[PDB]
């Protein structure tokens, strides 16, 4: 009842409890492990009066056991509070120091990120005033400047108001704040970020005017109080970009590359004690992994390692003259120099995934444990060099959490 | 009830129902997943009669299930026919055409394995009537010969008599056939393989004369009967060994590295209709990064990235010039390179992940499922750009298998 996780390079060995506090299901059962599935029933996102008091409880009693005031009387006043809200509306509101809370912890339970020894260093927007599209180009637009100041980037999330009834829903459309447009062609292939041509395209429906290139910032959608949403261009000036160049092929300049330096999902759901907030765009800055390796070179997204072997000269004839392999390490190289010489905040892969064990190991020492998904945590290159190869992590869910949430064209019953 | 993996790379969409015939347990619960413990308590391995027939029933019924006789006259005689043994004897023994379908299945079901492709590919060596340590290093010899069969590598097993009582055992001692010696030196460091550094004592415990230096073939510890094992050398001309050369730096020679062609698994247990082979050494042919990727760079085993970036001249003070990727994607191309300039069986990981691939095609369509376990299955290096990555797979534990077993020397009564 008590897990132990191991480490195989060090012969490290932590004790997990904390997973005695978990609570929603993972997917797996005793005869079956989904631990691979990409978005299980289980990690994708309508709740009722009686449902919500438990979690409401719940919530409270971590949110004061945490500032020391473990069933005091300021415990057990705001409990029959939010216990009175809750037979009055059916639901509630937080107060300012429980949203600050339950966002960092939203981050801290995110099994599948490595970068969580962050997590307590998070600036939280509260934008649960706002009512209209305009509202929130103009809180999502001060979150942009706000985070990425001036590349030395910091961590920050807007947290627009909860969902309600569910109709009236607050949404960010956009996967990410900041994405570069897709476009198919005429052969069939496809200019620009073939991940996002979709999006792209209910973009030019709703009316927007392509300058139908490689790295065009795409606009922001967004949805207010259910209503249908709006398109609003960021200031170009508050869209920090980074030229990729190598610091030694001259002809990297040539390859023309360039990449966004804020990383800002803006399409999940936060959960905090039972209530859900549909729009909450959160930011940090980027693992060198995430561009150079799966950016650039899925096969599906920007697929370079054709071009980029090209221009090196290589034995591109054999699949296991590893040319993919060496073009791979090259074009990661040259992400991380281009960030960190424009003074850009990034994180190579192995700096990362170090931190992510020293923070396991203060997890596990002043938490009880900390959830980790492998298959997420591992980089996806050089992956046994990175430490994190060779730890054992116990994956659960706990809560406040982040959680996916089907795409709003699907759901939304339009105009 | 009937689940559905995805490839995201891919779009594809394959149907498991083979996941419904699965029996033994996970290590996950609904409440937490051990997808990356490295030896769940489920996958290391004493039965009695009763629970004995079942577990015979079972595979009998799929044995018959898959020559086209599902339930005739034949079945059911064999199935009263080691009903009655059972009764005699409590335990029984396999038919030739029952070892060799039970042996290829527990491959088959080996959902770690990458290159499974092969597994109706397999060659059984029944040395069931093996009695003496003598006789087993006969029958062990006689396996490296075939399977190297001069480099181009074959498949084999061979499969030593059942576990009885239970002190009665056959084992082989060794983790693989063949691996190189590991000593530890004065100032702490290690010469020849880390990881053997235990066995190494163990064997010069037993009488052994280490040539104290790098890549010393092991000699074979085999234990008969449950007698105290005894030592016994491979002669070297059945050893084939492939140094490793660059394809372009001639210091790459200077580098001095070699390593066996076999890679032959012999520390582990087959279990068959419920009995256990607790000595059932197997082999194939390597994949590239088994050698260049982990023996080679685990920190804990060859650990030769400080010294190949060296004579690469290489940015080694900072973390982030990825000096560490850019010698393992070199190093990988040597061992490939040196490997097929041999005419020595290797395969690189990107051409097993293609076929893993392919074969998981084949075992939805023809057999509905295969259980896979992405921790494992994809690549320690270049993970994103094999595709594999992209594949969701279903981990379930299937029969026949093969299991870990706890190594002798902590179990044997010794003397
Ligand atoms: C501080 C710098 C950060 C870095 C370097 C980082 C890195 C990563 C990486 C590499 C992933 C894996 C996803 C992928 O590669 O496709 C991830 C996932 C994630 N991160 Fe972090 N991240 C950071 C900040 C944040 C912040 C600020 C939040 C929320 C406030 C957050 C919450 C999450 C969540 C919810 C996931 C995905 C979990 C899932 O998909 O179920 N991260 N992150
Ligand atoms: C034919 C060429 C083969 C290749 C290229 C191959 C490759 C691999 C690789 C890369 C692994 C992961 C283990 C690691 O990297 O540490 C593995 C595991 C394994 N393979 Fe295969 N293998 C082959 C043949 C075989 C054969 C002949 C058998 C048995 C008859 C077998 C059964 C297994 C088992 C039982 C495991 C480990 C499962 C576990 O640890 O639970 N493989 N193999
Ligand atoms: C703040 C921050 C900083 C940083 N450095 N990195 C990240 C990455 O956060 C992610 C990323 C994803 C990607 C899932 N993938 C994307 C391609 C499409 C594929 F379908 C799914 C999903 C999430 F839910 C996240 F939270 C975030
Ligand atoms: C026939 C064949 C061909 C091929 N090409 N490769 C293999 C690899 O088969 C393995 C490998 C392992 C290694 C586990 N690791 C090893 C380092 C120590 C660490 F503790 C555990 C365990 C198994 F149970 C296997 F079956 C086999
Ligand atoms: C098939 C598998 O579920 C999927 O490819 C996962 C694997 N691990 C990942 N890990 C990260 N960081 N990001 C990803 O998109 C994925 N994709
Ligand atoms: C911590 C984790 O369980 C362990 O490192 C696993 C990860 N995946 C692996 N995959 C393979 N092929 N071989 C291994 O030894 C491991 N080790
Ligand atoms: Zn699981």
């Amino acid at each position: 009842r008590f897990l132990k996780v191991k480490n195989w390079e060090t012969d490290v060995v932590l004790t997990d409890t904390l997973h005695l506090k978990s609570t929603l299901e993972t997917g797996c059962t005793e005869h079956i492990c989904m631990g691979s599935i990409m978005l299980p029933s289980q990690h994708t996102r309508v709740a009722t009066k009686d449902q919500l008091f438990p979690l409401a409880k719940e919530f409270l009693d971590q949110y004061y056991s945490s500032i020391k005031r473990f069933g005091s009387k300021a415990h057990m006043d705001r409990l029959e509070e939010v216990n009175k809200e809750i037979e009055s509306t059916s639901t509630y509101q937080l107060k300012d120091t429980e949203l600050i809370y339950g966002a960092k912890h939203a981050w801290r339970n995110a099994s599948r990120c490595v970068g969580r020894i962050q997590w307590s260093k998070l600036q939280v927007f509260d934008a649960r005033d706002c009512t209209t599209a305009h509202g929130m180009f103009n809180y999502i637009c001060n979150h942009v400047k706000y985070a990425t100041n001036k590349g030395n980037l910091r961590s920050a999330i807007t947290i627009f108001p909860q969902r309600t009834d569910g109709k009236h829903d607050f949404r960010v459309w956009n996967s990410q704040l900041i994405r570069y447009a897709g476009y198919k062609q005429p052969d069939g292939s496809t200019l620009g970020d073939p991940a996002n041509v979709q999006f792209t395209e209910i973009c030019i429906q709703q009316g927007w005017k392509a300058p139908r290139g490689r790295f065009d910032v795409l606009p922001l959608l967004l949805q207010a109080n259910g209503n249908d949403p709006e398109l609003f261009q960021i200031p170009p000036e508050l869209v920090l970009e980074v030229p990729i160049r190598h610091p030694k092929f001259d002809w990297f300049k040539d390859l023309g590359l360039k990449w966004y330096g804020l990383p800002a999902v803006s399409n999940m759901l936060l959960e905090i004690g039972g209530l859900e907030f549909s729009a909450c765009p959160f930011s940090g800055w980027y693992m060198g992994t995430e561009i150079g390796v799966r950016d650039y070179c899925d096969n599906s997204r920007y697929n370079i390692l054709e071009e980029v072997a090209k221009k090196m000269d290589l034995d591109m004839r054999k699949t296991s003259s590893l040319w993919k392999d060496q073009a791979l390490v090259e074009i990661n190289i040259a992400v991380l120099y281009s960030f960190q010489s424009d003074k850009v905040t990034i994180v190579d892969h192995h700096s990362a995934t170090e931190s992510f064990i020293k923070h396991m190991e203060n997890e596990y020492r002043c938490r009880g444990g900390c959830p980790a998904d492998w298959v997420w945590i591992v980089p996806p290159m050089s992956g046994s060099i990175t430490p994190v190869f060779h730890q054992e992590m116990l994956n659960y869910r706990l809560t406040p959490s982040f959680e996916y949430q089907p795409d709003p064209w699907n759901t939304h019953v339009w105009k």
